[PDB]
């Protein structure tokens, strides 16, 4: 990946998720749009994009906090496989994880994912 | 500036702010800490580190929405000069703005002054 910081355009990307849980779900693979968030410790998919059938459990800390304050957070129970699509077509490396889900206004890939993809923010 | 993204520790820089306004201030220059934030569109200095004796305007829209809800903002009257000292004291390029001011848990270097530093995310 390579993506110049532009104040006007948010570092937005195409992401395909895939529930790999040995257990049925209506749709194993979905499609979303997700901001690349460096001030985001964690990767959290909004509840309005999380499938009503993909199970969830307790996240270790009842909520996540940000600007306005804390927002309730639950965690993925199955391992989702997260795959990133670069603007031009190409595919970034597949990473697996148990995401956090909450009423986020946007799905954000936090520093845990950013790190897996091998991302350094640079002006060099 | 070339920060490799870890989930581990945050993209934090130590900054310098100078009130370039033609009016007395107690202290013109202050050192603060800040996080590099691609998910944030504006730079927002904490009410905590803002020497509240640098006037503000309630200007724009009391933005500051994030996963929390909304929070009031002010924006600096006087153009502020902002400098990114990296680990060595070597400063980056001086930027000039009118940061937004709110009760942010941390000072954010948003994309605007993030594209002014030339920062871009990459793994190539
Ligand atoms: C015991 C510790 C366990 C770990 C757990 N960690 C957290 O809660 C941590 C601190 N939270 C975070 O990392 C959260 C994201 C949630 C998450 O990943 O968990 N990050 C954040 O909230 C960061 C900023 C931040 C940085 C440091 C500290 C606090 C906040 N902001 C993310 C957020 C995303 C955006 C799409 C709405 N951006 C904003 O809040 C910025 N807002 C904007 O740029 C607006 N102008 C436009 C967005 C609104 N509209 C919309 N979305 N359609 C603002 C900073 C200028 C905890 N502490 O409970």
């Amino acid at each position: 990946l390579a993506m110049t910081m532009e104040h006007k355009d948010r570092p937005l990307v195409r992401v395909i998720l895939t529930n790999t849980g040995s257990h049925p779900v209506k749709q194993r693979s979905v499609y979303i749009t997700a901001l690349l968030d460096t001030g985001a410790d964690d990767t959290v998919i909004s509840e309005e994009d999380w499938p009503t059938d993909w199970p969830v459990m307790e996240a270790a800390n009842p909520q996540i906090h940000g600007i306005g304050g804390g927002i309730p957070v639950r965690k993925s129970r199955d391992m989702i496989e997260l795959g990133v699509i670069n603007r031009d077509g190409s595919l970034e490396r597949p990473l697996l994880l148990f995401p956090l889900v909450a009423m986020t206004p946007v799905n954000i890939l936090g520093r845990d994912c950013l790190q897996g993809l091998g991302l350094r923010l640079t002006n060099l």
